[PDB]
């Protein structure tokens, strides 16, 4: 049962679309966590409102190291108050920006870590969609915390293009580990292209070439991650025993 008055509430920490987060101390347990503060106008402006509440359902139920935490939850008139873990080192995305692009260590430590949280979730029915850089927070140890909320769990008239999307939907976060993988490695997303449009057709006839740098095993990975065909990619636990990820990566890959 709980309410704002239960927070030392302190600095901001950043400020969204749909609301704001800030650095806070439990008055009970003197314990340091993140409240987000969601207008509710803005969820039912996009009409996601209905969405986060299920979002956050679920994932008071899930409980794992990379995954950030869900301490609890509340509400008012007009605003959804979050309790969130606090992740110290801010985003990947933000530190991907300090150091242009990550060695293999680095982008394969990261790569079992995001493979992890996702096969925990999936032996409990939990799916996720896209994973951007932007919704990855950092720990005090340099772990990665999945923290965008995207979990879940007629016909005859729609065509490929509005049915495909909702069908093999526990492929897509393989296509993004894919897209992580050539990021983190190269600096820039593999069909980042010059306008809205042209980025679309890399995408959709998966066009993309890798610099010379980038080694064979990475080149394999990869290219098996980013299929066209959902079917054609890889399970969670190809990925977590792959070569290039078992021998690059520090941190230890624990399928289910
Ligand atoms: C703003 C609301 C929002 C919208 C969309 C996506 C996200 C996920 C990132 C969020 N944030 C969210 O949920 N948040 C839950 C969070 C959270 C954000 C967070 N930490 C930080 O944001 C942060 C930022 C900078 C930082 N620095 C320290 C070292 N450097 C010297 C300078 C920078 C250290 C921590 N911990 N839990």
């Amino acid at each position: 049962q709980w309410a704002l008055e239960d927070f030392e509430i302190g600095r901001p920490l950043g400020k969204g679309k749909f609301g704001n987060v800030y650095l806070a101390r439990e008055k009970q347990s003197k314990f340091i966590l993140a409240l987000k503060v969601l207008f509710k106008a803005q969820l039912e402006k996009a009409g996601v409102e209905h969405q986060l509440r299920r979002e956050v359902e679920i994932q008071s139920h899930l409980r794992h190291p990379n995954i950030l935490r869900l301490y609890g939850y509340f509400h008012d008139a007009t605003r959804v108050y979050l309790i969130l873990e606090y992740a110290p080192l801010g985003t990947v995305y933000r530190e991907l920006q300090k150091l242009s692009k990550f060695d293999e260590q680095r982008t394969a430590t990261y790569i079992t870590e995001l493979a992890n949280a996702l096969s925990y979730c999936h032996s409990k029915r939990v799916i996720h969609r896209d994973i951007k850089p932007e919704n990855l927070l950092l720990g005090s140890a340099g772990e990665l915390k999945i923290a965008d909320f995207g979990w879940s769990v007629t016909l005859d008239y729609l065509p490929p293009e509005m049915i495909e999307g909702r069908m093999h939907d526990e492929k897509v976060d393989l296509w993004s580990l894919g897209v992580l993988c050539y990021e983190f490695l190269v600096g820039k997303p593999p069909f980042e292209a010059n306008t809205y449009q042209e980025t679309y057709k890399r995408i959709s006839r998966v066009e993309f070439t890798f610099p010379d740098f980038v080694t064979e095993g990475a080149r394999d990975l990869i290219s098996r991650l980013l299929k066209h065909n959902p079917s054609q990619r890889p399970m969670l636990r190809e990925v977590l025993e792959h070569p290039w990820i078992t021998a690059n990566s520090s941190k230890p890959s624990n399928c289910q």
